[PDB]
């Protein structure tokens, strides 16, 4: 067993907490584990997060995994990441890479969701795809019954894509 | 140091409606918060809930919006708290001292505003008015943040006769 815990950090509209509630919901109600989503406020802009704690038994410190869509986000939260951690960023915007050992990760996770997919808001759903491929920590099959059961019927297809797409690049862009 | 849970079926909402409190409470009413989730092994059946927390810098008040989740969750609600359930659907009450509100919420939602799936703005709505926890306009603010903007002004309504009804109840 033990606690494994996930952060998504970017800017305030990007859907952070979706993700993270996407990520609790897919290791809980579908791989069977336990999961606790939270977000904290208190000055709310500048870089934010949202988190995600799973583990094999009870789920009520440093993070295992951060996910960063902004450099003030990486700036802001890499401390907390444990050394090894899986560390996926946007390479476009997080230009800056931080000081430290992380198994770190970069690529156009939200061209990818503009320009591949043709829906830049499901950026969120690309870097979930591709944090579900560096982590291990759900099954995808879990984690794609998570995303699609939140997502509207009309953006099924979409949402499908930028999943499946941030699973395909993670894996590919990787070390 | 005030805890709120918002209980029901998965899909009602419960998590968009106490994201809003934490940022009624935050980023309008400059308090602090947190706002979250937890799941268990079995997480799909039965009901869900989502919990927010505000600071000056057991909870206090639950919402049932079913009669399964007013099963399991009253049990976790203060003696003398606050308790605001949907008199259509909780036409079982737990024993308990609590200090309740009962309307209906849900056809509130679907009879008098047009749209059943903003049941959880007008539940809300009432939390407002009853804890007292947030402004009523920093409520009212980050409701407009976080709704559809085409569908801001169903939302205003729902949120405004939560609040009205509550009060009258």
């Amino acid at each position: 067993a033990g606690r494994y815990e996930i952060r998504f950090s970017g800017a305030g509209g990007q859907g952070l907490i979706l993700a993270g509630v996407i990520m609790a919901e897919a290791a809980s109600i579908y791989d069977g584990k336990q999961a606790v989503q939270s977000q904290s406020y208190g000055p709310r802009g500048g870089a934010s997060k949202s988190e995600v704690i799973i583990s094999d038994g009870p789920v009520d410190t440093q993070c295992d995994a951060l996910l960063a869509l902004t450099q003030e986000a990486c700036d802001k939260y890499s401390a907390d990441l444990k050394e090894g951690g899986v560390l996926l960023v946007d390479s476009d915007l997080v230009t800056k890479l931080p000081p430290g050992n992380y198994q770190t990760t970069a690529f156009n996770i939200i061209n990818t969701a503009k320009n591949d997919v043709g829906r830049e808001i499901v950026a969120n759903i690309v870097a979930l795809g591709a944090m579900v491929a560096l982590t291990g920590v759900v099954s995808k099959e879990a984690a794609e019954k998570a995303v699609l059961s939140r997502v509207p019927e009309a953006f099924v297809e979409l949402n499908r894509k930028a999943f499946q797409m941030g699973f395909e690049k993670a894996l590919a862009a990787k070390k």
